[PDB]
């Protein structure tokens, strides 16, 4: 039997480890380094070869670290998660090829696999009696770490004129930190599945049915798998587009982590204001989804249209409150979802939910950019996104008329 630790010691620590796991000052950054003149990469070569491999390997890697996080425990996927943060940093300072740009989206799909991996590490290490406080403290101490790591990030390139270069290496210090923090984390003795001491599966699958026969898990769901799919594909691929419309050789001129920073900051007011309205606009569910897809088919096509430097910062605003538009439903789908279901069942549904959005979001990538699909541009492909959001936005408009005329 280990010893206990401190109980201020440790949620001392499970705030500072996921405040200091979520400094990433270079991550922002990415593709402004991709793209700029260290790296030797096409604009075709990053949108077409190198970030289709962010989805593809987001599918391969989102099973096997789903599984692993509830077989090894929640402890080596938290460190798996800091070590191949670790392996993309080293991959973005000295790998040269495009296949050594491809194995950096294969070690950044496990790192958001493994996102999952300290929200469910809380809910084992802490007795059900007093999560709620942690939980909160911990959701506060992550959504510090990716707001002032996006801050961090846009004070040394602007304020303190560094190139990506060394932001780079300021970011592999704060990683190889992370995986230092994540070595002396509290490994739990019992899971929520593979390591519970005892079937699961026949309790789950008998109130999986039950469930799934609920018209607001259904919606919400299906809001789950497609208008988050289209969500992330916009989110990989703006900073592709940023590239095209300010294509400033200054580094200090870039603001895409003062753009990271507000839509962190924006998507929790919006993730704040969901609480209010996730029991009481239940009634006119699919109204919110489609007047807030609608909203995010406008501003994907503001994205995709505006090609004048000087209007950067409306790309800017475009995407903040793109983030905020989705970051607003979210809350309220984690609640519509997860409202009558056990904790193992939230998390096979959500794991579900994830899985297959991620296969939509592979099938999109392929055959919209990928080079062995259609290839297209940056511009040209955020097009197809504004009209997959609008077409998105359309059924759940007829679905809330379809559905608002019965009575
Ligand atoms: N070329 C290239 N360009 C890139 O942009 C890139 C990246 C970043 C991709 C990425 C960024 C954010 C989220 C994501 O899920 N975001 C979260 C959290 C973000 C936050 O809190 O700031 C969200 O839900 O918004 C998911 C994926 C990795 N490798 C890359 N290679």
């Amino acid at each position: 039997d280990p010893e206990l630790r401190s109980w201020r010691h440790l949620v001392c620590y499970l705030c500072f480890y996921g405040f200091m796991a979520q400094i990433r000052p270079g991550e922002s950054f990415i593709t402004p380094y991709l793209l700029g003149p260290d790296k030797n990469f096409t604009r075709e070569q990053v949108t077409n070869e190198i970030t289709p491999v962010l989805s593809y390997s987001y599918l391969a890697v989102l099973v096997p670290v789903f599984l692993l996080t509830d077989y090894l425990r929640y402890t080596p996927v938290l460190l798996l998660q800091g070590l191949s943060f670790v392996s993309v940093w080293l991959l973005l300072l000295l790998g040269h090829s495009v296949a050594h740009m491809q194995l950096m989206e294969l070690f950044y799909s496990v790192t958001m696999a493994a996102r999952i991996a300290y929200s469910s590490y809380i809910f084992s290490l802490v007795r059900p009696a007093r999560y709620q406080r942690v939980a909160g403290y911990s959701r506060a101490a992550v959504l510090l770490g990716v707001f002032t790591s996006s801050v961090l990030g846009q004070l040394l390139v602007t304020v303190g004129r560094v190139s990506f270069s060394t932001l780079n290496y300021i970011s592999l210090a704060f990683l190889t930190f992370s995986v230092v923090l994540a070595l002396f984390l509290k490994r739990p003795k019992r899971s929520l599945f593979f390591n519970r001491d005892d079937s699961v599966l026949a309790r789950m699958l008998r109130e999986l049915g039950d469930s799934l026969r609920r018209p607001q898990l259904r919606l919400w769901s299906l809001w789950w798998v497609f208008n988050s799919a289209g969500y992330y594909l916009v989110v990989y691929y703006v900073h592709i587009l940023w590239n095209e419309v300010d294509p400033t050789t200054n580094s200090a001129r870039v603001y895409n982590g003062a753009a990271d920073a507000a839509s962190t900051l924006l998507g929790a007011i919006t993730s704040f204001a969901a609480g209010f309205v996730k029991i009481r606009w239940a009634r006119w569910s699919k109204l919110l989804i489609a007047g807030v897809t609608a909203t995010q088919a406008g501003l994907v096509f503001l994205l995709a249209h505006t090609r004048h430097p000087s209007s950067i910062w409306l790309c800017y605003a475009a995407f903040v409150l793109f983030r905020g538009s989705y970051q607003f439903l979210v809350p309220i789908a984690t609640f519509q979802i997860a409202s009558s279901l056990s904790k193992e069942l939230c998390a096979l549904v959500f794991g579900v939910n994830t899985f297959f959005a991620t296969i939509v979001k592979t099938i999109i990538t392929f055959i919209v950019s990928d080079v062995r699909g259609l290839g297209l541009p940056v511009r040209k492909q955020f097009q197809l996104y504004s009209v997959y959001f609008l077409i998105l936005s359309i059924i759940y408009f007829l679905g809330a008329m379809l559905d608002g005329l019965r009575h």
